[PDB]
């Protein structure tokens, strides 16, 4: 089993204990660590933060302690406009340029591969995403003739049916990618005025209306679409999604006024790190959807849908029974990396819970 963990660039700026550098990453925790978000500039891969070449270096020294570790650099991301990828992909001149620029960059900084995080290709992009992958992998084969090891190529793919039908030729791209991370955790959108969980494992009862918004469906769907099971990796989140209630209704379907208030460290409307959730639990009422097999909580007018040790071990067992390649954890820096926020004694409680199940057969 593979355990793919993303580390985010901007987490260094978090205040106090929230600050996180590659430094804190247990090198024996994951099989692949993905340094998150390289920019693309002048149609060539490039850094994003002023000190990336330093953190790049910091992350890859982890490999000196665990020579089995594999690292990748993700290009694209949530603050990299999708129209920008589009321009690059749909114009072969600029596409060959981006591709030719990649190997040297990775080799120079000690990475073992590239992760494409084109956040959502549209109807008019499908044919092009396929070319980018096909050609990018082709370039990777050639570059291995130099006697060095073949660089790995991966993609972070939407787990929403409409999104999947719209922009990906999964039968094609999966025959060329080394693995595919299914973004199975951003299901309840950014658009409802109703309370819901962003990562149910299963479908459930109250949900007679939005039927394919759970991990089980996404998986089954990728599978019948042509993706081999051993190239599929199911994303497990380490963050929670908050909501500010509009009535004293705490249960299923209650109305909301908007996203939840910002975490003291994470400073961002609608999102809380698991370590922020851990502090949030004291004084909160914890509930758990039996159907979807995921928990949520409430205090005053704050409703939080998150993942805990149990639900994460569950998603992990599922992944094993359907025989997937492994799990992906979004944000090593959103988990309790210091291990001094969540009561239990461990470092990275959530990610460790996944490793344990992956390792137990
Ligand atoms: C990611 O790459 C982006 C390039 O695709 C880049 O945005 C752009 O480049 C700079 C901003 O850094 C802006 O500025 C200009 O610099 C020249 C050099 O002196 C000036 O003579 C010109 O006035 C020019 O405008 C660009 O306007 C901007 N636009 C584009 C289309 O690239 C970002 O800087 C990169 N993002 C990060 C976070 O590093
Ligand atoms: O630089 C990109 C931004 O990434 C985050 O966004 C949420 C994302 O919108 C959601 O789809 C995903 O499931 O989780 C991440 C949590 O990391 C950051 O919260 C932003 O601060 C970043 O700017």
């Amino acid at each position: 089993y593979k355990l793919i963990c993303y580390y985010t660039s901007w987490s260094q700026y978090r205040e106090g204990d929230g600050s996180c550098f590659p430094d804190a990453i247990d090198p024996f925790l994951c099989t692949h660590v993905i340094y998150s978000f390289a920019n693309i500039s002048n149609n060539e891969i490039d850094t994003w933060e002023w000190n990336d070449v330093t953190l790049y270096d910091t992350l890859n020294t982890l490999k000196n302690r665990n020579p089995k570790l594999k690292t990748l650099l993700s290009v694209g991301g949530w603050n990299f406009g999708p129209e920008r990828f589009s321009k690059i992909a749909s114009k072969t001149q600029s596409r060959r340029t981006f591709i030719k620029s990649v190997p040297p960059f990775l080799r120079t900084h000690g990475f073992d591969g590239l992760d494409l995080a084109w956040l959502y290709p549209g109807r008019r992009d499908k044919r092009h995403l396929t070319a980018l992958v096909k050609e990018m992998k082709a370039e990777f084969a050639r570059e291995a003739q130099a006697g060095t090891e073949r660089l790995l190529l991966s993609a972070a793919v939407s787990a929403g049916k409409i999104a999947i039908d719209r922009g990906y030729d999964i039968a094609q791209i999966s025959r060329h990618l080394d693995f595919i991370s299914l973004l199975t955790y951003d299901f309840h959108g950014a658009w409802r005025q109703t309370v819901g969980h962003h990562s149910p494992l299963f479908r459930g009862n109250s949900d007679a209306s939005s039927r394919f918004s759970n991990a089980d469906y996404a998986v089954s769907y990728m599978l019948r679409l042509g993706a081999p099971a051993n190239k599929l990796v199911m994303g497990i989140p380490t963050f929670g999604r908050s909501f500010t209630l509009a009535s004293s209704k705490t249960d299923v379907g209650a109305p909301i006024s908007g996203p939840g208030i910002p975490g003291r460290f994470t400073k961002e409307k609608g999102i809380l790190a698991y370590y922020e959730i851990c502090d949030f639990l004291h004084g909160a009422t914890t509930h758990r959807f039996r159907d979807q097999q995921v928990p949520y909580a409430t205090k005053g007018n704050q409703w939080v849908a998150y993942d805990d040790q149990e639900s994460v071990k569950n998603k992990a067992r599922y992944l094993k029974n359907r025989q997937l390649a492994g799990a992906m954890v979004w944000a090593l820096d959103l988990d309790d990396f210091r291990g001094t926020f969540c009561g239990q004694n461990l470092t990275f409680p959530l990610t460790s819970a996944v490793k344990d199940v992956l390792a137990r057969v």
